[PDB]
């Protein structure tokens, strides 16, 4: 689901829609939420609701609009998971970073904005949160279980603003040598914070996942909110 009539223009003219949640009380910082591989679906709506309940505004851009606008997939339906994997495989990461930059710009100038913008991503969005952090487009970035971060370690010194990452210890997208490479490499830049959750894999913060872990989801979530709180005016 997306908010009817919201259209944001990216760097190459491609346009995309977004799910927007205005804040309980304005002015407030705006959080751009970077989706998993399922489009702007139930978990994105729940994440918008959560951040609004915590005093933020939120904007979740339709990142699959370059391939299929308005895609919103149920991660519990096998056929939809299959479509999600095909969209992820064809996803242009560089164009995704550009769409996020355009949504972050849109976020800064909304009537209810206090001028500070944060980004929270999960999954594809967690990998995107690291690329956005290396670019410096936001005041603070958060990534949950981003895939393939071990292949982007050369971007670690480009990070000039705080960025926080929650990684699962039983996430098999990140085997033991990849965890060591990420821990050592991120550890060279104090603006990067990474936490490992020993008993959790990916998607541990999503209640609909077979990988949901309540204790890990709650500790990561409170860390995320403590980390975003300095953006509140």
């Amino acid at each position: 689901m997306l908010t009817e009539g919201i259209s944001i223009q990216s760097y190459d003219g491609h346009t995309f829609g977004a799910l927007v949640g205005s804040p309980a009380k304005a002015p407030a910082p705006v959080i751009v939420i970077a989706q998993e591989i399922f489009g702007v679906n139930a978990f994105m709506r729940e994440t918008v609701s959560w951040l609004v309940d915590q005093g933020y505004a939120a904007v979740c851009p339709d990142l699959y609009a370059r391939q299929a606008p308005g895609t919103a997939l149920d991660p519990q339906d096998e056929r939809q998971r299959e479509q999600a994997y095909k969209l992820w495989q064809a996803f242009d990461m560089e164009a995704g970073v550009g769409d996020l930059e355009a949504a972050i710009r849109y976020a800064r100038h909304q009537p209810y904005s206090n001028g500070k913008v944060g980004l929270v991503g999960y999954s594809l969005g967690g990998a995107l949160a690291f690329l956005v952090a290396a670019k410096g487009y936001v005041d603070r970035a958060v990534g949950y279980y981003g895939v393939g971060l071990e292949k982007q370690l050369n971007k670690v010194p480009e990070v000039k603003h705080p960025a926080l990452f929650h990684m699962g210890g039983q996430d098999h997208f990140v085997p033991a040598p990849s965890r060591q490479l990420i821990t050592e490499g991120f550890g060279a830049n104090p603006l990067l914070q990474v936490h490992w959750y020993e008993e959790a894999g990916h998607s541990f913060a999503r209640t609909s996942s077979s990988g949901y872990v309540a204790s890990a989801a709650a500790l990561a979530n409170e860390r995320t909110l403590d980390f975003l709180a300095p953006l509140q005016s």
